Order: structure tokens, then sequence, then C-alpha cells
């Protein structure tokens, strides 16, 4: 393919500036499974010399379905850390369900599923709609400001707190810990240590589990720590690892779907007018496909496996570029058109179908719908002031800041 020598699709220096949309398109056309070599020292923590870049949706689905071959546990799913990360800090990811394989994954996923039933998630609708309205109103009253802080950040965190029944007076500290826990290489956050925040959150969660076992209630935490008919339940530490997992899994991801959904609405005012008018049930999925908050997750082959004519060898990493797959011209009609009516929309922003497919997908869609309803109600005319500031990460597609005029009336500053 026509790519610069040395090009690495996991390079956080790319994403601090842009999404490499042209280069993904070049691989889908010229080399849809492509060996991305990595130089000595520059492996993002993996010392294997490179990985297979997976760029087509059908191949992302195939890998995702064949979890008996393509393991999450062996090297975890994050394809990029600081280059000098210790191996034990990659392996500590195995304590959370996202980085487990069957059969251990299968048991935990069945228990954790109790928290994500339609009823469990449905129960959060009213508090989240009230909060979404309050968020948007307060931002509108500020006139202008950082959309990421003032509109995108809070609701995903309130969804996690509501789910876990975190007392109101504990939410600031919970959110503080959570916001320190999705590591990145961004110089703006170079002073933060995820490990200490993670240990505080796990201890807080374990105390909650102990208390709820003693005073069970009609809530999701009680369901998780009480034995079902098969005797299965989360131990206290397992409950702590579930909370730690959510603090990353359901935080920056939904946050970025909100920021980048609004960026797409600013870029496509026809879609924003359509949205405000009809508030269509298909909008959240198009927002997720367009935002693709997780650029990529990886797997490791547990045996040689041929994928679309390419021999993957045992031990090699494959990196599923959801950012590429979600724009695959053989699966979507006009993938580079932002269309909030798109249906079907077989995007992989929540992963390919398979064991690990996002268990929070419906909660995330509800979050997105409630906050955009509130934005439509309170700041229908909002206009950006300056360009988004992207996050330096080689796997998360993040926006740190985006200055916006909620009134739409401020004139151009010179
Ligand atoms: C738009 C927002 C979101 C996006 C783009 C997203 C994306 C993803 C992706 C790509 C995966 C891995 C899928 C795979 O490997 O096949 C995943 C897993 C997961 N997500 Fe989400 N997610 C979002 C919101 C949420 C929310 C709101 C929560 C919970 C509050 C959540 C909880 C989880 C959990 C617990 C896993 C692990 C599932 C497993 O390993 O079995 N996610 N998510």
């Amino acid at each position: 393919p026509n790519l610069p020598p040395g090009f690495d699709f996991t390079d956080p220096a790319i994403y601090a500036e842009r999404l490499p949309v042209a280069e993904f398109a070049e691989l889908r056309s010229a080399a849809p499974i492509w060996w991305n070599g990595q130089d000595p020292g520059k492996g993002g923590g993996f010392h294997d010399g490179g990985f297979w870049a997976i760029t087509k949706l059908n191949d992302v689905k195939e890998i995702s379905r064949h979890s008996d071959v393509f393991s999450s546990y062996e090297n975890g799913v994050i394809p990029r850390f600081k280059n000098d990360i210790a191996r034990e800090d990659i392996e500590v990811q195995r304590f959370v369900m996202l980085n487990m394989d069957a059969p251990h994954h299968t048991r935990l996923r069945k228990i954790i599923s109790r928290g994500f039933t339609p009823r469990a998630v449905g129960r959060l609708h009213d508090e989240l709609q009230e909060r979404a309205q309050k968020i948007a109103a307060e931002a509108a009253a500020a006139g202008s400001g950082d959309f990421v802080e003032q509109v995108s950040c809070e609701l995903p965190l309130q969804a996690i707190a509501g789910l876990l029944g975190v007392p109101q007076e504990d939410r600031g500290k919970l959110f503080h810990w959570s916001n320190e826990m999705t590591g990145n290489e961004d110089p703006e956050y170079a002073h933060i240590d995820p490990k200490a925040s993670s240990a505080e959150l796990i201890g807080y969660a374990m105390k909650m589990a102990e208390e709820k076992a003693k005073n069970p209630a009609d809530d999701i935490v009680t369901q998780l720590i009480q034995a079902d008919i098969d005797g299965e339940k989360l131990s206290d530490d397992e409950f702590g690892f579930f909370v730690v997992m959510l603090a990353v899994a359901g935080n920056e991801t939904t946050r970025n779907s909100i920021t980048q959904g609004m960026m797409a609405f600013a870029e496509h005012p026809d879609q924003w007018e359509l949205y405000k008018k009809v508030r269509p049930e298909t909008a959240a999925d198009e927002i997720v496909r367009w935002a693709t908050p997780v650029t990529a997750f990886q797997r490791t082959a547990l045996r040689d496996y041929e994928l679309s004519g390419v021999q993957i060898k045992k031990g090699q990493r494959v990196v599923m570029f959801y950012r590429s797959a979600n724009f695959d011209e053989e699966v979507f009609q006009d993938p580079f058109t932002f269309n909030i009516l798109r249906n079907p929309n077989p995007h992989v922003g929540f992963g390919g179908t398979g064991a690990h497919y996002c268990i929070g997908a419906n909660l995330a869609r509800m979050t997105i719908n409630l906050i955009f309803n509130a934005v439509a109600d309170h700041m229908p005319d909002l206009k950006p002031i300056s360009a988004p500031e992207r996050l330096r990460s080689g796997w998360l597609n993040g926006i740190k800041h985006w200055q916006v005029d909620y009134t739409g009336r401020l004139p151009v500053a010179h």
C-alpha cells in the first residue's frame, strides 16, 4: 500500500492530530490485512515486532466471533501503552472481564448480565433524563465554554453511578477516581497515576459489596452479589473489578460519542435540523458509528489461523481497527455520509458480534439519546468557537476540549 515507511496505525502521535482516514482507506483498497511492523523499542509495550492491521468489517466480525482462536487474555485488548510499560502492568488487565477468555469470561459475563437487562437499564431512564436536562440547561446559561467538560462528561458518569446506586455525596470522589483511570500518553495528563485511583475505587466498591450482602435491596448490586439458582455471584473482589472495569469502559467511550456526535452535527447542519425535528431512534447508532470512540482493540491468535487468505501465526497480534471497519464501502452505502436515519446500521463501534460485544450498548444509546434530546431543547443553535483538541492515545479516539458558543450569537473573535 501507499503508506510512508515506518507508518504505525497505533502511533499516538497520529491521533493527537487526526484520525488516519486516508491511510485506512488505502489499506482497505490495497492490503486489507497488512503487517504493521514496529521498530525495536517502539511496540507500545509489545515486543513482538508488529501486528496484523485488520481494516475490513467482515474480518473484524470473523475475529470477534472466533474467540476460541483469537484471545483477549493472552496480551489483553489494548494495542498501545507507553513503549517502556512493564509486562506486569499489561497483565494486570486480566483481572477485568474485558481481558478474560472462556470459560472464566463466560461465567462472569453471565453474572454481570444481571446489571444490563432491559429492566435494569430502563430503571435509569428518568433520573438520567432529568440530569441530561439539568446539564444542558446549565451549559446554555454559561453562554459559551468547553463542550466536553460542560455537556459530554457528566451524563456517562451519572449512568455508572446510577447503575451502581452510588450515594449522591460519594459521586464527586467516584468521578474523580474514574477520570484518572483511562490511561493515555497525553502531556496534559502526564501527572495523573491511574494505579492509586484504581486501588481507591476497588476498595470503595468492595465495601459496597460487603454492605449490600448484609442489607440486600431490589437493585443491581444486590443481584450481582447474591447467588442465583446455580450458586453463581460476584465475590467482593470480583465486584470491585467490575466497578473498575466500568469506570473505564463506560466513561470516555460514551463521552466521546457525545462530543464527536455534536461535532458531526456542527459539520452537517442538515442532520442537526433533521435531528431536532424528528429525534429519530436510529440517531444513536449513527453517532456511535461516526464517533467510533474505541479506534481499535486487539486479540492474539492461540493457533495458526488463515483469515481472508492471510496466514496468522500462533502468538501473533491482530488489531481490529473499528475506525476502518465502520467506513467499509462493501458493507455500508455511502459510509462517508453522516446519516442519522441509517437503517440497518451494522457498525462495529460496540465491537463485532461475539463473546465480548459491548454489554453496555443499550445504556450507552440511552445516554446518547437523552443528552442530545437535552441539547436540542436547550442549545438548538449552538456553534463551535475553535477546533477540537484531540487526545494523544493509540487506541482511544478522544476529544479533550472543544470550545463552543451555546447561543450561536457570539460573533467571530479575531
Ligand atoms: C458509545 C459508548 C461505548 C462504546 C463505543 C463502547 C465500546 C465497547 C467495545 C468496542 C467493547 C469491546 C467489544 C469487543 O471486544 O467485541 C466494549 C466492551 C465492554 N463495554 Fe462498552 N462501549 C460504550 C459504552 C459502554 C457503557 C456505557 C458501559 C457500561 C456502563 C460499557 C461496558 C462495557 C463492558 C463491561 C465491556 C466488556 C464486555 C466483555 O468483555 O464481555 N460500555 N465496549
